[PDB]
């Protein structure tokens, strides 16, 4: 027949090739395939094409553009015009506009303040040729839901770039983030930290068990780790040693930790500590659960902690005797021999010799008996000629628990060796079987395997032989493309047959190999394969290093070797604090897997499968035998499926759909120099390598990292690893000390100063004082005899600070000739800069306590200037060049209400409450989204689609009269719910705003809650609730009341006519009620009389009330808010407070909402207060989206939708600004749309602050400003 | 706003009885029988809680 | 678990509408003696006599 095969990596990659490859054999080869890829909705084609031989495969390395959208379903549809045959096959494929991997690698592991934050970042395409391309946005987000930095709109040329940042010597401390964003939405971060802490000198390390098990006594625990220059310390060693989850409650001055021994020890002079243990007083069983440990050790006359979690998620296991598989034969079939491998090892993880099985197979009802190799090994085999399903199964015990499984309370299993082999479908009777290696891979190599064919009849009629044929595969890609035949014998079903194919590189780190065959009678077979190709680089690098050097040795260099025109990462790190705590995410493993895609496997959720219409379903099938016998469904292996697992995808009619029918439904020389950076730059290598001329650093002796990543277009990229270059000096005098003091308060300093090498000498260390501290010693007249091999004799010391900021400290020693005493002798010659005189640094406060000096005040040009001056001027016992004070300049909408606003975006299910609470939220934040000016026609249309259907699912639960219930229909005798239908004519006032409604809705509802009047009173809630919570009030009418006058007076565009004055008169009622009083929570209902009166306009009354409120202030350090009595009078209750929602979120928006609203404009002190309550409010929101309710949710998002709807307006984006201080100290700002928010942080000098603002343009903005200042002169 | 509400299920006389569950007429709904409005501080409406 | 082991001493299982009923009320707890005055909480319930 006419053959053709189509192999397409079945994900379509764009900005790279696109190589599928393809096959031609037996008849046409005037012929012209063509992969047609068209978006025929309007109308795309790119279209591919090629021409070949017969009985020869070969590839298009056609590519792709970006596209309408990001991800997309492709139907590729090949052509194949030959002269006499035509054809033609549709498919499903797809294509993602490329979204990279980029990344940061920050400098180092823990960062001291008044440092240029420096980093990086990359990005390439499939094809890791590297990719120079825009970028929309590279900056840091300050920990508190803000900004501090920022770098954008620019563009890789190096397909790289570098930064630096000067951070302060005073700023925040904690958590940190790099984070940047790809243009099409798609972002990410690298977290990092900047805290306090005080150096290492060295490192050590645990010696463990990551891995105890059941039967164990003890545990081959000891302590061995590192010095400078991997040398020996002195010092006392300790653990922390524990179990956990005992039966204490970890309550109630309880805790979870289980058992927890002690084993300190003295620090040998040779080697490593050594401390073992017993594990019985552990009891290793059913409830007490896996060990959690640290352990620390000092270094003497330095009295260090070093703190480490590690070793930790062990395998106190259950399943001993622990086997398992390595050669598989993945598939058994009847006319072939399969034989895999089986070795055997368990728990400790290392065979034993000579230990017995047992063999079993199923319908091949097997039965055998082994025993182990060196390591278990064995590759029996079995002969096959049995019903379609194989189960096997092998031991060297039996099947049970054996002691005590039927009692639940113990802590044991045993393995069972397990697998399964599905079998062809071949009506050809043909397939094939391999014999991998199935094992780890060498690269830069190559070696040979051979497999194992059969041939049917060989060639029934055909032509005489054959080729097979394989895809080397590559990350759902093509890497090479390659066959390989020889003669056949006429009829025959040989197996002999031989492959090495090449390991160099180009590929992803599958070997996810297939080769195949096929034939001209519609017939094809092959079979797939996976290895673990281990880490390779299209370009291996490394770096290297003449012969690490001493410590004023600052003669230094680099040694990589990479492609020859190429740039690259290059760092290089004092290692002393990232050998203190690690880095993240930084190797050859993880270039490969933070690419997204890793194995490009299996057709993803989208797409099922083609579907081919053969049904068999005759009405009896005649099935020759005994008894006839219907159709069935199996499940077998097939070579659909054999592709399906590679993943690539062909266009062809062999035999390869098995006859599955259709569902019937059933038939009727020292000078410090800075650490903190040793290298990060970028040296280019050139054809011979690169040669970058680092300079070692004096005056400080420690560890050293090489940080590393290449790139260049020739070669790909790739990974170098670990310089280490540990300093040393024959004579070193070390000063070390704590961190944490100030110029206020003493403390202490012990210098040792070191030998190591054969000589022992007579030697003082001493200081050289100065004015910014007071130094003098304890034991100075001490005449220190001499120091052996690591000698180190410390003498004690007192000392204060008084100079302030990056002050530094020296001591000094030298060997000293001609004191013959101690030693045997003491001539004293080290290198001519024999004496060390070492100064590190340091940074000190000044004395005492700085505390919170703040305020709030804000202003807003509305076609003209606003402007202020302020004092931040207190000094009541002031000390000294101490006081240190700012403020920060951006607007208020931007700062972290991305996740929340982005992430609330939500699909109906369920009862009218939720399904209101499902509805109506993605009101608000639609409004919130589209207020911002960040947002999208899409997420706009698909949310029409979510407002209808959720509306209409209201409409399931309402009333036949008008009203809203939970239930609604098939109860039709019912009433609806008060505050429920007081939201609902809310959110349909608000929805109606955005999109249409029809106005019989509020209509009937609104005036619903107009009869909801007899006489007078104040109503209640008809009590029909499934939630307390989702109301976030406390019941009282009064605030209930007080929610229909607001949710009533909003009136956003209709008309609240009769109802909602009387909930103003019931209001006012309830006022006189309450203010008569003085307590009805004290915050909550006169909040809610405040936002009343407000959007109601009752200005003397509403100001009354916030007024009081005003005086009722539970404010913020940073911000402003209100909380009920928190220690009710009633008693509470004990998992968040039941029968309470405590809706503070809810409440603190209704005291926020009451100073935004006058029908022009409030006074600019409800702006200040405004975005205090809201600081508050992001503050107070989580991960997900929303807050602790609906009802919260809702009126927050409002509350700020509306905030910014007074502050913000398309063409108004040109607020202006200055401040004028008199001492010639001012500054100028501006603040636009585009620069919406960029943080300025600011310091002053003046101790008092003077500085007059001035605000003009357009928008509103958010400065903060306060100050940090000493206190405490004496206090006697 | 008027409630019978204590915590149990509270008739007193011949009977254990939560509040009987009743369905008859009232003033308040022969107010409503017209067509008017009025106001009353009055006790024209039935005890239900 | 229980501690706090008041008792029920010289209880009435009745109660009426022309009477006082008063439960002396015994409290005691654990090695068997009560805290020399701590306050209580004796909730009257329909009467909320509390
Ligand atoms: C929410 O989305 C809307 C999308 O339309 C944003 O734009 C608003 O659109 C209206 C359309 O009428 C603008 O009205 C304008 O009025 C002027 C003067 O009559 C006229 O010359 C324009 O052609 C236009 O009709 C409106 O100014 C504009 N902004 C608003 C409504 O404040 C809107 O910015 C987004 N913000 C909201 C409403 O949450
Ligand atoms: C202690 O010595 C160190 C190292 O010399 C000082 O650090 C730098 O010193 C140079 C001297 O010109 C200054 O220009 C730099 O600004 C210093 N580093 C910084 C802060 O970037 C350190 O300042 C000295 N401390 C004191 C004040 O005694
Ligand atoms: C291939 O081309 C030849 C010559 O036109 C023709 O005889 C043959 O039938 C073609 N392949 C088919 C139709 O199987
Ligand atoms: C447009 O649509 C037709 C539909 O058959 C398709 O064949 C063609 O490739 C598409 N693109 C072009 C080239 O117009
Ligand atoms: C480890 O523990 C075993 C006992 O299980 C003990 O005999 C041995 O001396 C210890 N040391 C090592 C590393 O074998
Ligand atoms: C294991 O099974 C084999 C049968 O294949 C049997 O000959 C042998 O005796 C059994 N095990 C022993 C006891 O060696
Ligand atoms: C395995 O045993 C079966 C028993 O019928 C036999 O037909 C087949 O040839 C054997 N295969 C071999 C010898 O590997
Ligand atoms: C009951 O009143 C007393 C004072 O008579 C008071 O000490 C106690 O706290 C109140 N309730 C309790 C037991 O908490």
């Amino acid at each position: 027949k006419p053959q053709y095969m189509v192999l397409v990596p079945s994900l379509l990659h764009t900005e790279t090739t696109e190589k599928g490859c393809v096959l031609l054999s037996y008849l046409n080869e005037t012929v012209t395939v063509s992969a047609s890829l068209e978006s025929v909705r309007g109308n795309r084609s790119l279209f591919t094409d090629l021409e070949a031989e017969n009985d020869v495969l070969h590839c298009v390395a056609f590519a792709v553009p970006k596209s309408s959208s990001n991800e997309e379903v492709m139907f590729l549809t090949v052509q194949v015009k030959g002269p006499t045959q035509e054809f033609k096959k549709r498919t499903t494929v797809m294509v993602k506009n490329e979204d990279s991997l980029v990344f940061v690698q920050t400098d180092k592991s823990i960062y001291k303040p008044g440092q240029t934050v420096k980093f990086r970042v990359v990005s390439m395409d499939e094809n890791f040729h590297p990719l120079n391309e825009l970028i929309p946005l590279v900056y840091i987000q300050d920990p508190k839901g803000n900004r501090i930095a920022q770098w954008q709109s620019f563009q890789l040329e190096g397909g790289l770039k570098q930064f630096s940042f000067p951070l302060s010597s005073e700023p925040f401390q904690g958590s940190y983030k790099v984070v940047v964003q790809k243009k099409s939405g798609g972002r990410t971060e690298h977290p990092f930290t900047v805290e306090e802490f005080v150096l290492p000198k060295f490192e050590v390390q645990v010696t463990v068990p990551k891995i105890i098990t059941i039967l164990e006594e003890e545990m081959n625990v000891s302590v061995c780790g590192l010095y400078t220059y991997g040398k020996p310390v002195p010092g006392h060693v300790t653990v922390s040693i524990c179990r956990k989850y005992s039966d204490a409650s970890d309550c109630h001055g309880e805790d979870s930790q289980a058992f927890c021994e002690k084993f300190s020890g003295q620090l040998n002079s040779h080697g490593c500590f050594y401390q073992q243990v017993k594990t019985k007083v552990f009891q290793l069983k059913r409830k007490e659960y896996e060990m959690k440990l640290h352990t620390e050790a000092q270094i003497q006359e330095e009295g260090t902690v070093v703190e480490l979690t590690g070793r930790q998620s062990s395998e106190i296991t259950r399943t001993i005797t622990k086997l398992s598989f390595v050669k598989v034969d993945s598939h058994f079939r009847q006319g072939i021999p399969f034989f895999g491998q089986v070795r055997l090892v368990d728990g400790k993880g290392v065979p034993i010799p000579n230990k017995v099985i047992f063999i079993r197979g199923n319908e091949a009802n097997y039965y055998s008996n082994a025993t182990t190799d060196e390591h278990g090994l064995v590759q029996f085999s079995i002969n096959t000629t049995n019903v379609m399903g194989t189960s096997l199964t092998v031991r060297v015990n039996y099947k049970d628990r054996s002691p005590c499984y039927g009692y639940q309370w113990v802590s044991e299993e045993h393995e069972e060796a397990h697998h399964t082999a599905y079998l062809v479908f071949s009506p050809s009777k043909s397939f094939v079987h391999l014999e991998p290696m199935s094992h780890e891979l060498p690269c830069g190599h190559t070696q040979t395997v051979q497999a194992h064919y059969i041939l049917n009849g060989g060639t029934l009629l055909g032509l005489k032989k054959l080729s097979f044929y394989y895809l080397i595969m590559a990350k759902g890609g093509i890497v090479r493309t390659g066959t390989h035949g020889l003669l056949v014998k006429q009829e025959d079903m040989k197996g002999h047959f031989s492959i090495s194919i090449p390991v160099k590189s180009d590929i992803a780190p599958v070997a996810r190999l297939l080769i195949y065959a096929v034939l001209p009678t519609g017939d094809v077979i092959g079979d797939s394969a996976k290895y673990d190709v281990e880490n390779c680089l299209a370009n291996k690098v490394d770096l290297s290093f003449s012969p690490s050097q001493s410590l004023p040795a600052s003669h230094a260099h680099l040694r990589v070797t990479a492609a020859p025109q190429s740039v690259c990462a290059l760092r290089a790190v004092d290692q002393s604090v990232l050998l203190m705590k690690p880095d993240a995410e930084l190797s050859a493993s993880s270039v490969y897997n933070l690419l997204p895609e890793k194995d490009l496997t299996g057709f993803p959720g989208p797409l099922n499968d083609q579907d081919n219409e053969d049904c068999i379903n005759r009405h009896n099938v005649y099935i020759n035998g005994i008894t006839y016998t219907p159709v069935s469904s199996t499940n077998e292996k097939d070579m659909y499926s054999f592709l399906e697992d590679m993943g690539l995808k062909a266009f062809t009619n062999s035999k390869i759909r098995k006859p599955k029918m259709c569902p019937q439904l059933q038939q009727y020389t020292v000078r410090k120099y800075f650490p903190e950076t040793w290298i990060w730059d970028l040296v280019v290598v050139n054809s011979a390598g690169v040669a970058e001329v680092g300079v070692t650093v004096p005056d400080t002796i420690t560890e050293w990292k090489a940080g590393a990543f290449c790139l260049s277009e020739d070669a790909g990229l790739g990974i170098s690893s670990t310089a280490s270059l540990r300093a040393f000096q024959p004579f070193f005098v070390e000063l070390t000390m704590p961190y944490s003091v100030i110029r206020g308060e003493a403390f202490t300093l012990k210098a040792t100063v070191l030998n190591y090498l054969p000589k022992c000498i007579r030697v003082s260390v001493q200081l050289e004082a100065s004015p910014a501290f007071l130094a003098v010693p304890v034991e100075k007249e001490q005449a220190p005899h001499c120091i052996c091999a690591n000698g180190r004799q410390t003498v004690s010391w007192a000392v204060t600070p008084k100079s302030l900021g990056n002050v530094n400290f020296t001591v000094s020693a030298e060997a000293l000739e001609s004191q013959e005493l101690c030693g045997t002798e003491v001539p004293s010659v080290p290198e001519h800069g024999r004496k060390d005189t070492v100064i590190k640094p340091l940074l000190v406060e000044p004395e005492g306590l700085e505390k919170e000096t703040t305020f709030n005040s804000l202003l807003c040009p509305s076609g003209g200037e606003v402007s202020e001056e302020l004092s931040l001027k207190l000094p009541p016992n002031v000390v000294e060049e101490s006081a240190r004070a700012s403020v920060s300049v951006l607007g208020d909408i931007l700062g972290s209400a991305m996740q929340n606003t982005q992430n609330l975006l939500q699909m109906p299910y369920g009862c009218g409450e939720q399904n209101m609470v499902l509805f109506a939220p993605n009101i608000y934040v639609l409004d919130y989204l589209n207020e911002t000016q960040q947002l999208t026609p899409e997420i706009k249309s698909k949310a029409i689609g979510y407002l209808n259907t959720g509306y209409q699912r209201q409409l399931n639960y309402k009333h036949y009269d008008g009203s809203y219930s939970t239930f609604g229909e098939r109860y039709g005798r019912n009433q609806g719910n008060t505050w429920l239908t007081a939201f609902v004519l809310k959110t349909f006032a608000q929805a109606r705003a955005y999109i249409f409604i029809d106005e019989a809705h509020i209509t009937q509802a609104l005036i619903w809650l107009s009869q909801r009047q007899k006489d007078n009173g104040c109503f209640r809630s008809s009590g029909s609730l499934l939630n307390n919570a989702i109301k976030g009030g406390v019941e009282d009418e009064v605030t209930l009341s007080a929610y229909i006058t607001i949710a009533l007076l909003e009136i956003p565009l209709t008309v609240t006519h009769p109802v909602v004055r009387n909930a103003l008169f019931c209001l006012e009622s309830a006022w006189k009620t309450a203010q008569e009083g003085d307590h009805g929570s004290h915050v909550y209902t006169k909040a809610l009389l405040a936002y009343a009166f407000a959007l109601a306009g009752n200005q003397d009354k509403r100001k009354e009330v916030l007024k009081s409120l005003n005086e009722e202030a539970v404010k913020k350090d940073n911000s402003v808010h209100w909380e009920r009595p928190q220690k009710p009078k009633a008693p509470v209750g004990h998992f968040y407070e039941p029968q309470a929602p405590s809706a503070e979120v809810e409440m603190t928006s209704y005291v926020l909402l009451a100073y935004l609203t006058a029908q022009p404009a409030p006074t600019s002190e409800d702006l200040t207060s405004a975005t205090n309550i809201v600081k508050w409010i992001t503050k107070q929101q989580n991960a997900q989206g929303g807050f602790s309710s609906t009802q919260d949710t809702v009126v927050a998002l409002h509350a700020l939708s509306k905030y910014g709807a007074a502050t913000f307006t398309r063409t108004g984006k040109a607020a202006q600004v200055t401040i004028q201080s008199s001492g010639t100290f001012s500054s100028k700002f501006q603040v636009d749309n585009n620069n919406r928010l960029l943080l300025q942080q600011v310091s002053l000098p003046e101790l008092p602050g003077e500085y007059s603002m001035k605000v003009t343009g357009e928008g509103c903005v958010y400065l903060q400003t306060s100050l940090k200042y000493n206190i405490l002169p004496e206090k006697e």
